């Protein structure tokens, strides 16, 4: 009923009763863990209303005024409109604070610690693809803010009837472009071969290279999507360099200074909101070891290896692990020495740590997700290894959603 | 109702039917995932016969013999003597068996492709702590066999009343010092400063020196524990040096070959062995990461920064990591080179993918914990890491028991 969790190398014990608020469910039982499974798995008006209630008391409980009469009247005013209209409408105060701890709620998210700084844009009165591309621009353009990077949301108009969806059909905002080959291998990032070539099918000329970056694959009130290219000079990227090891630069590698996901859904008191492009900075690893080191992406070790002189026949030199602590250490180097906002795996975890804390003294939980908190990388020498993590699901949260072109009624 | 897994590097998706014969509870629920804890949490005779006949059925139907007349009059042997004794016995193939799967079913364990090469001794004939020194002696030298490392297990008797348990005190066979200072600090293993003590409150002499085997402290038939030196020409020790840093021998080093658990509880058809110690051999990062670098553990990793010559002033120099690499390229080369069995932990993770195929393909299943399975050290360039698993619990198993000291009544 009131559940703890302990850490392991510090001794330190904590209470958790925030659990007791969640309401989805984990996809565990009381005889299967999921806690590994990556993705375990219309809305009418009876549904709604105590979606709405439920998110209305903890907004009006949140600026010290619960059950008031202006809650009241607000209660009284969501249900009337859900009577009339099926669904309502969020005042701008109530969409920031929803859009604010959909990411604290993210149980999946690291760097959490940043949830009450984020920039809300409101783009809800957005019509058009193109309306959709200058929003995105200028979310583009804050974020980065010449590389003191700031994080923002943009919350484009809400699901209605279903057939009437705002999406972005890029995963990020910014992505390099994946081409296979005649002779079968991949140029570029081969996560999106897929995309890549749906850009091809609707009409993008590819310059057919590494780190190029692709276009925007905008849908507008379920509309079949339009492409744009964001103006260059809007795309901040970093080139990859050591501090040590000056063949470094040869490697040519460069990355995208904006993490920026828009494939994911917003929920809010009930409300969906299909297209909700966020945006925050990289823990390094996300590069260093996901991007440039997974096999089925940029699959660099064999290079840096080779580079560096190792003993390659032998599994046990350890020689993936010595070139992938390069890698890393280069891609902090560039990042700092550019003045562009990046966290080292040790600064993040720590931070995440604290940030726990604060949330079981003054939330009564914080909902984690072990599997995805722990790096990639020296996992057992960054403290959230040792820290035991309740996971759970809390709203307003994001969700995954399905591709827009497995789903997408198109009309030629 | 048939669980899919997915691997998110080779995209390949096996079916889980073994989990439905899953039994016990994992602690999580509908709407919390515990699968980041670490300890989730008298038998009657009554409560022992569904246990046994269940147990029955799966050893008769291993052997190609389900419901026969051997197996029936078996399942009626064993059902009258559980009316006779309120307990019953297990003949030498149910219990070799029963310990086989027991490490088969051992979710946390990544070593587990050789499952069917146990080596089972049984002590189940033991009456003193004299007696348990020297079972465990053999098996202490039975598994080193000169470095060729063979892995094995002893049972001794099974739990009757309760106040009668044999118990083996140390938590492994085979474990170095911790003792505490005047100025606060530690030398040895900090991990076992408390078990450290009860040695020396005992009568245990201390060499108080870093790598000082413990002695053992082994109790019989509920009687208090007795000290015992296994004799140090048993007690296989590797020293670690690098195959480049000819410093790396100065920092004086070393580790034993033989990992070797004995705090936990064996579960066979619902009998309990309190004493069951198995052994097997290291995968590398035991030593070198959790063991050498863990924060409360022997924590190196200030003196081979140092000793490398690295920016130890900013954490983002990543110098914790690079100096990580190093020691585990040591701990697989020292081993090797004397020819003591060891397995790096690519290799380990490689072989239990393999494993975890041949489960699903022939037993429908294979409960793993992703927690506990991938390492800790470069967890994301190991394919484990992308493997999805499913935790769920079978029987016979391994169970953790409440540590010896907390709950044995004394006699002075
Ligand atoms: C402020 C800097 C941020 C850092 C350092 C950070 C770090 C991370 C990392 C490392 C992950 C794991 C993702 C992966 O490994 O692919 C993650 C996940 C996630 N982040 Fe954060 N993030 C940041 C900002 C944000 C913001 C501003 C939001 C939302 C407004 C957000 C929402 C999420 C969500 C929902 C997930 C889990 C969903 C998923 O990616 O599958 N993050 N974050
Ligand atoms: C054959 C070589 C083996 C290797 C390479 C291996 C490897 C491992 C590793 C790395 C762990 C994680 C433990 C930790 O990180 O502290 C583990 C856990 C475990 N091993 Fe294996 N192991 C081996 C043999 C065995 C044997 C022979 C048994 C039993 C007869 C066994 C039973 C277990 C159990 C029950 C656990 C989980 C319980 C726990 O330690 O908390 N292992 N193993
Ligand atoms: C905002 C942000 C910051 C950051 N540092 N990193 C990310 C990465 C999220 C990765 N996540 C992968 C699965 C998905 F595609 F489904 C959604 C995106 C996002
Ligand atoms: C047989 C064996 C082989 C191996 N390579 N490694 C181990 C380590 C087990 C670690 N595990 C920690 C928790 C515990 F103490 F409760 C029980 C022991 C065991
Ligand atoms: C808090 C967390 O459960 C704890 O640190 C676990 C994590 N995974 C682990 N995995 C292994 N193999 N061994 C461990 O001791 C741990 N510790
Ligand atoms: C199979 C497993 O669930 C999958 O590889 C997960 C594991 N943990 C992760 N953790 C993070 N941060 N990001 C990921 O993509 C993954 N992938
Ligand atoms: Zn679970």
């Amino acid at each position: 009923r009131f559940l703890k969790v302990k850490n392991w190398e510090t001794d330190v014990v904590l209470t958790d009763t925030l659990h007791l608020k969640s309401t989805l469910e984990t996809g565990c039982t009381e005889h299967i863990c999921m806690g590994s499974i990556m993705l375990p798995s219309v809305a009418t008006k009876d549904q709604l209303f105590p979606l709405a209630k439920e998110f209305l008391d903890q907004y009006y409980s949140s600026i010290k005024r619960f059950g008031s009469k202006a809650h009241m009247d607000r209660l009284e005013e969501v249900n009337k409109e859900i009577e009339s209209t099926s669904t309502y409408q969020l005042k701008d105060t109530e969409l920031i604070y929803g859009a604010k701890h959909a990411w604290r709620n993210a149980s999946r998210c690291v760097g959490r610690i940043q949830w009450s700084k984020l920039q809300v844009f409101d783009a809800r009165d957005c019509t058009t693809a193109h309306g959709m591309f200058n929003y995105i621009c200028n979310h583009v353009k804050y974020a980065t803010n010449k590389g003191n990077l700031r994080s923002a949301i943009t919350i484009f108009p809400q699901r209605t009837d279903g057939k009437h969806d705002f999406r972005v059909w890029n995963s990020q905002l910014i992505r390099y472009a994946g081409y296979k080959q005649p002779d079968g291998s991949t140029l570029g990032d081969p996560a999106n071969v897929q995309f890549t070539e749906i850009c091809i099918q609707q009409g993008w000329k590819a310059p057919r290279g590494r780190f190029d970056v692709l276009p925007l694959l905008l849908q507008a009130n379920g509309n079949d999507p339009e492409l744009f290219q964001i103006p260059p000079e809007l795309v901040l990227e970093v080139p990859i360099r050591h501090p040590k090891f000056d063949w470094f630069k040869d490697l040519g590698l460069k990355w995208y200074g904006l993490p920026a996901v828009s494939n994911m859904l917003l929920e809010i008191g009930g409300l969906e909101f299909s297209a909700c492009p966020f945006s925050g900075w990289y823990m390094g690893t996300e590069i260093g070891v996901r991007d440039y080191c997974d096999n089925s992406r940029y699959n660099i070790l064999e290079e840096v290896a080779k580079k560096m002189d190792l003993d390659m026949r032998k599994t046990s030199s350890l020689w993936k692990d010595q070139a992938l602590v390069e890698i890393n250490i280069a891609v902090l180097y560039s990042f700092q020495s550019d003045k562009v906002t990046i966290v080292d795996h040790h600064s993040a975890t720590e931070s995440f740590i604290k940030h726990m804390e604060n949330e079981y003294r003054c939330r009564g939980g914080c909902p984690a997700d072990w599997v995805w908190i722990v790096p990639p990388m020296s996992g057992s020498i960054t403290p959230v290894f040792h820290q035991e993590m309740l996971n759970y699901r809390l709203t307003p949260s994001f969700e995954y959603q399905p591709d827009p072109w497995n789903t997408h009624v198109w009309k030629g």
